[PDB]
Order: C-alpha cells, then sequence, then structure tokens
C-alpha cells in the first residue's frame, strides 16, 4: 500500500530513470564502489532496466569496472546530467545499467 520507495528519478529535473523492482545483484551485490583513471569514486547500482537516459558515443572496453562489458556513458535524457553508464557486450546479461546512486531520487510510483 502506497510504497515511497519504488521509483528512482533524476535528481536534478524528476526525469524516471528506474525502479527498486530493476535492482540487480552483479557479483552477488546490487552496490559496487568504483574510482575512474582521474580518481572520481562513485557508488553505482546495478539495473537491469533504465528509462529516460541518453547513451552518448560508441562502446569502450577500457578500465570497464565489470569484466567482458564495454561501456557508454548515460546523461539524463532531460537535463544532461551524467547518471551513470550502460554496460554491453557480456553475457547473463548481456546488458544492465551502472547508474550513480546520489544523482537518483527515490520516491512512490
Ligand atoms: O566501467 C567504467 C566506466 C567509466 C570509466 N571512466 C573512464 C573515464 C575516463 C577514461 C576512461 C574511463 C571507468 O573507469 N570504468
Ligand atoms: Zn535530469
Amino acid at each position: 500500500l502506497a510504497p515511497g520507495a519504488s521509483i528512482f528519478r533524476c535528481r536534478q529535473c524528476g526525469q524516471t530513470i528506474s525502479r527498486r523492482d530493476w535492482l540487480l545483484p552483479m557479483g552477488g551485490d546490487h552496490e559496487h564502489v568504483v574510482f575512474n583513471p582521474a580518481g572520481m569514486i562513485f557508488r553505482v547500482w546495478c539495473f537491469s532496466l533504465a528509462q529516460g537516459l541518453r547513451l552518448i558515443g560508441a562502446p569502450s572496453g577500457e578500465f570497464s569496472w565489470f569484466k567482458g562489458y564495454d561501456w557508454t556513458i548515460a546523461l539524463c535524457g532531460q537535463c544532461g546530467s551524467h547518471l551513470g553508464w550502460h554496460y554491453e557486450g557480456g553475457s547473463q546479461p548481456q546488458t544492465f545499467f551502472g547508474l550513480i546512486k546520489d544523482r537518483l531520487a527515490e520516491g512512490p510510483a
């Protein structure tokens, strides 16, 4: 009844992005803390599915945090905020999204 933690929206503009129902335990945990070559730390949640994003450029395997996957930058399709990455080219599953937990807002359906 009236769940308040069902949908993830973009924290900057409110664009619909994903659902708690779509969280994916990659390697046995939905949460992965990672850093990029510029040393920036991200708390990443894996989702099977997302919407309202704009995937920019072409996939790269360079420095992928997930063995066997190529990544594309995922922007909020509405406001352009960097929300994470789409992962493709791997196995079980072939694709998923890694989204930056603190750039999303959790709320009712
Ligand atoms: O799986 C990933 C996706 C984002 C990526 N960041 C990156 C930044 C500048 C150059 C190359 C990669 C990273 O390190 N790992
Ligand atoms: Zn946005």
